[PDB]
């Protein structure tokens, strides 16, 4: 089996982008964040605490019939970026694009933080990382990708994000017309239960390549590309005006500069970032400091190849035996 979804930005500033996705019978459809980083599938939900929604569609599994509670389980997660949610599960059958599983557990939310709240866009999540990261308990439970490999053509999904624009995800196959070029992959360590692996460099604007080893996680739930402080350095020195802000939280650039192109490392091959990729706007309306695209991930613990760097790129998330990724221009 295959399936094949499109991904749309939520904003005009791609922070993020929302897949349609059938929960039970009759489907619900809920709009999810597909997200490489977490393990979770979770929903707004019938259970959610009322205040806490603002626009969601919710699924209501009363309204399932093949809906199940799955008997004393229950699960909490907190995000790199301090959100938060909390709830019960059932299980249930969840399509995406056409690929259906049966049995998927269905985290529903009791709880959400405010920042799930204030984005009505997001109905939920959908994990593909590891699922030795899920947070059910007492029993753990399977991503959508790890129930439905089984069944798959490839085990594999790739990811396609747009520039303000949709994109697609695809599940068991590998689209040879959505690139350019050659794929290459490059291997991957699920010790922390991420999509972790190890650009081989990178490149500023016109620049000369850095030949360096930089271990990151590929996460499509990440807005943006966190590198080390050194790079991220070298990187802003190259924009008139930008700088640090501690009061702003990151690297910040006057909005009139034009931007360099970012180029990372996968093998041999090279992955440019254009310049517009990087523009996230004014810091708040009407300002003219715009809010960079490339930020340190001093404070985070691991670098982070979020959607800045993965939609410039066709990604193959190989789900084999030994899991490894691709990556190819597009």
């Amino acid at each position: 089996s295959t399936g094949s979804a499109t991904t749309t930005p939520i904003d005009s500033l791609d922070d993020a982008y929302i897949t349609p996705v059938q929960i039970g019978t009759p489907a619900q459809t809920l709009n999810l964040d597909f997200d490489t980083g977490s393990s979770d599938l979770w929903v707004f939900s019938s259970e959610t605490t009322a205040s806490e929604v603002d626009g969601q569609t919710i699924y209501t599994p009363s309204k399932s019939t093949t809906a199940k509670l799955l008997s004393g389980a229950t699960w909490s997660i907190s995000y790199g970026d301090g959100s938060s949610s909390s709830g019960d599960v059932y299980t249930d059958t969840v399509s995406v694009g056409g690929l259906t599983v049966t049995g998927q557990a269905v985290e529903s939310a009791k709880k959400v933080s405010s920042s799930f709240t204030e984005d009505s866009t997001i109905d939920g999540l959908l994990g593909l990382a590891f699922s030795t990261l899920n947070t059910v308990s007492p029993t753990q439970q399977k991503t959508f990708f790890d129930n439905a490999k089984a069944s798959l053509d490839s085990p594999v999904f790739t990811a396609d994000l747009g520039y303000h624009a949709p994109g697609t995800y695809n599940f068991g196959f590998i689209d040879t017309t959505a690139y350019t070029g050659s794929i290459t992959y490059t291997a991957v360590s699920t010790k922390q239960g991420f999509w972790e692996w190890t650009s081989t460099g990178y490149a500023v604007g016109s620049g000369t390549f850095k030949s360096t080893s930089i271990d990151g996680i590929a996460d499509t739930g990440t807005t943006l590309l966190y590198l080390p402080a050194t790079v991220v350095s070298a990187y802003w020195a190259q924009v008139s005006g930008a700088k640090s802000s501690s009061s702003v939280g990151g690297y910040v650039f006057p909005c009139s500069a034009t931007l360099p192109s970012f180029t990372f490392g996968v093998g041999s091959a090279r992955i440019v970032i254009p310049g517009d990729y990087i523009d996230f706007g004014p810091i708040s309306t009407g300002s003219s400091s715009c809010f960079g695209g490339i930020q340190s991930s001093a404070g985070i613990g691991i670098n982070i190849f979020g959607d800045v760097a993965l939609k410039a790129a066709f990604v193959v998330f190989n789900g084999a035996t030994t899991p490894t990724l691709g990556f190819a221009s597009k």
